[PDB]
DNA sequence: TTTTTTTTTTTTTTTG
């Protein structure tokens, strides 16, 4: 499953050889016209996952300051 | 500021210049024992975060599908 | 590895 979150940028969620793996990733158009998952991303395992989501209101308040 | 997730990942919020990223990336260390951001990671703007955010509850739910 | 939005390539090819 795919998630949009920008242009060519998206969340996924796989099972990729039993473990569950969301994944924030950059994704390009190849010279054979395939898409392919770009350098820019990162794979979280279930708790890096849970401790976003926990800490959002956090890293909300840190933004707004800025 | 930064946002711990794991035990080598954070959710970092910086200006760069001029601009507000979240950054979800993975840090290493180097030979002269300096903590440096990894190569596995994603900087978002606030706009990518926002509909990272509104589409939670979908990333969740592909979770369970799974 | 050496971060680093957006980019029109910038030149990648996911996986704790």
């Amino acid at each position: 499953a795919m998630f949009q979150i920008g242009k060519m940028r998206y969340v996924s969620v796989r099972d990729f050889k039993g473990k569950v793996l969301i994944d924030i990733r950059e994704y390009w158009m190849d010279p054979e016209g395939e898409m392919k998952p770009g350098r820019k991303g990162i794979s979280l395992n279930p708790e890096q996952w849970s401790q976003l989501k926990e800490q959002i209101s956090d890293i909300d308040d840190a933004v707004r300051k800025l």
